[PDB]
């Protein structure tokens, strides 16, 4: 070929690196844009940072070249990282950085910023039950019949929890945390690894709950226990309708039923902080991504 051209990389490689950055900026915006908050939402993530994994794939196995610096670059960001699932962290080829990067971002991908979107997915939905119950509050507490006194619909406020419990107390694909439950028939993990992402969510040791062969970490139902604890302290309710109770034994109760409540309240806040700071974490890779890519693009003739 002696005839001018724009780049140095070939027709079939341009098609290649073109949609490379298509599937990385529809991920990057999917990401962005579609929290984990659903199941369905949680799909097309993991969908969009596939198809951006199966792009860099097409790159490497089209031997797509790559600049001094570009290689470093992205050398740099994407290599020795992904232990413990915490965040910790020669003459290196081209085809062989484009099967690092892809092997990489897909490990971070998966063992970590997929495990807090579905860590995100289902502690909001749980969370979300509870608020529910919360909101039913209304018709529960009634001024007391003559003066000061609170009629408190202790059984019914105490059948809402315990089924709120009781469902998140199964160890199904609804209450998992960790690992995700992709598939049918619970997905368990070693203990040692139970223990690692229970740290990294800053979670107490009962969300640790074994499942045959190994563990699994689920919500935290310590908060809604001790709720349902200190209902039946309330003393049974009256015969059939509720329980009456003077200011003092009421204010106190109440200070507690928020105590608790809050906790939940803290728990959540750690998780999605800890879930953004994972994602922002997954969108500077996939920014590198696009910026060697968009390098190598450059019109070098």
């Amino acid at each position: 070929a002696v005839v001018p051209s724009t780049t140095e990389h070939r027709g079939t490689d341009i098609i290649s690196l073109s949609q490379a950055a298509t599937k990385i900026h529809q991920a990057q915006q999917t990401l962005q844009s579609t929290p984990p908050i659903s199941e369905e939402n949680n799909d097309e993530r993991t969908l969009a940072r596939q198809q951006l994994t199966s792009s860099l794939n097409a790159l490497a196995k089209s031997g797509v070249s790559l600049s001094a610096e570009q290689n470093e670059n992205l050398r740099s960001a994407f290599s020795a990282p992904t232990s413990a699932l915490f965040s910790a962290s020669t003459t290196i080829s081209d085809a062989e950085i484009w099967d690092m990067v892809s092997q990489n971002i897909s490990a971070i991908g998966d063992s970590y910023l997929g495990v807090y979107e579905n860590v995100v997915a289902v502690y909001t939905d749980f969370y979300q039950a509870f608020s529910d119950i919360l909101s039913k509050m209304g018709g529960w507490l009634l001024p007391g019949k003559d003066g000061n006194t609170v009629k408190l619909d202790v059984t019914s406020l105490k059948n809402d929890l315990n089924s709120l419990v009781n469902k998140y107390n199964q160890i199904n694909s609804n209450t998992v945390l960790f690992p995700a439950q992709s598939g049918s028939g619970v997905k368990v993990a070693t203990e040692a690894e139970a223990r690692q992402w229970l740290s990294e969510l800053n979670l107490p040791n009962s969300c640790l709950k074994s499942y045959g062969s190994g563990y699994v970490v689920t919500v935290d139902l310590t908060p809604l226990q001790k709720m349902v604890q200190d209902i039946d302290g309330l003393g049974a309710p009256g015969k059939d309708s509720k329980l009456e109770m003077d200011n003092a034994k009421y204010q106190a109760w109440q200070s507690g039923f928020k105590a608790q409540e809050e906790n939940m309240k803290t728990t959540l806040q750690t998780l999605t902080q800890k879930y953004s700071n994972a994602n922002s974490l997954y969108d500077n890779l996939v920014k590198v991504l696009s910026s060697t890519i968009s390098s190598s693009l450059e019109t070098a003739k």
